[PDB]
């Protein structure tokens, strides 16, 4: 009734679960290509939530299982292990000292579910490449937000499987309220939504207000839901902020990702969207304006409403910035 030689391994490694640069790629490993089950059963313990929403540990097992296996284990960069990293990454944001005591255990478990279904069932290809071949995905959600649209329907579906109804015990207000917010996050992971994201942001930085010494005041939904919207945005957008072995290997992922969406489009004879043409590739020039575009004016102001608890982060993001900008040849 104690752990086998593997189990102590990941074990040991989950002790870092509260830190920013976990080896999620090692826990993938360790677990038999289960860190999404793992790293969440590890953060629903850690939170108390299982006691807190009266969730059957056999049911958190079988649904976490589930929603797992809907991740697609041929594609390179949406699986679940950017599940899992995504998940922990909201987990360690969450955590921030500027946040303390300011969000329910609702908001929390909204969060870290939002993060956990937030890409499921990806087919690692846009939204773009799904409304302009015509796919059923497209028809389904009428070509908007099309993929953000089936991943909420597939984490909720997945709940009606057998014991996998993790919600279960929830009151109806209580499910309701957690459903509103878990599809307002997962909408907002909608890159064509960064800009509105950001400007809110930005505006709430500007009118930003503390109380009881340190801690923001978020006192209506828009504020609040908006916070957490910025939050798992900032958490899917991570992987340029941690250090450099971890993100080199998600670039890795995304451009293998990329250059087999642009195969498929070059196949098709398609316009091949930006970034996709492996025979026409600039990865270290396109991971700068990447950087200094989106995720340097996202982080930036992250770091200003938590100032100064991102510091590191944004160190680490400048460090990587420079890192590539030196590798242009
Ligand atoms: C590790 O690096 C990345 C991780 C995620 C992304 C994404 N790009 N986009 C949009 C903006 C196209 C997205 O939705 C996501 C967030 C999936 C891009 C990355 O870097 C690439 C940009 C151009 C080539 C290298
Ligand atoms: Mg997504
Ligand atoms: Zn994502």
């Amino acid at each position: 009734g104690v752990k086998t030689e593997q189990e102590d391994v990941l074990a040991k490694e989950l002790e870092d679960v509260n830190k920013w640069g976990l080896h999620v790629f090692r826990i993938a490993e360790l677990s038999g290509n289960r860190p999404l089950t793992v790293i969440m059963h590890t953060i629903f313990q850690e939170r108390d939530l299982l006691k807190t929403f009266k969730i059957p540990v056999d049911t958190l097992i079988t649904y976490l299982m589930t929603l797992e296996d809907h991740y697609h284990a041929d594609v390179a960069y949406h699986n679940n292990i950017h599940a899992a990293d995504v998940v922990q990454s909201t987990h360690v944001l969450l955590s921030t000292p500027a946040l303390e005591a300011v969000f329910t255990d609702l908001e929390i478990l909204a969060a870290i579910f939002a993060s956990a279904i937030h890409d499921v069932d990806h087919p690692g290809v846009s939204n773009q490449f799904l409304i302009n071949t015509n796919s059923e995905l497209a028809l389904m959600y009428n070509d908007s937000s099309v993929l953000e649209n089936h991943h909420l329907a597939v984490g909720f579906k997945l709940l009606q499987e057998e014991n996998c109804d993790i919600f279960q015990n929830l009151t109806k207000k209580q499910r309701q309220s957690l459903r509103k917010m878990v599809i307002d996050i997962v909408l907002a992971t909608d890159m064509s939504k960064h800009m509105n994201l950001l400007a809110d942001l930005k505006t709430m930085v500007e009118t930003k207000k503390v109380t009881s010494s340190g801690v923001l005041l978020l006192d209506n939904y828009s504020d609040r839901i908006q916070v957490l919207q910025n939050m798992v945005h900032c958490a899917d957008l991570s992987n340029p902020t941690k250090p450099l072995q971890l993100y080199r290997q998600w670039t890795d992922r995304i451009m293998e990702e990329f250059f087999r969406q642009g195969d498929r489009e070059r196949e098709r004879g398609m316009e091949i969207s930006p970034m996709c043409d492996k025979h026409n590739a600039s990865v270290e020039k396109s991971q700068v304006g990447f950087i200094d575009y989106i995720v340097h004016p996202l982080w930036e102001t992250w770091a200003d409403l938590v100032h100064p608890d991102a510091q590191d982060i944004l160190d680490t993001l400048e460090d990587n910035r420079e890192w590539y900008q030196s590798t242009i040849p």
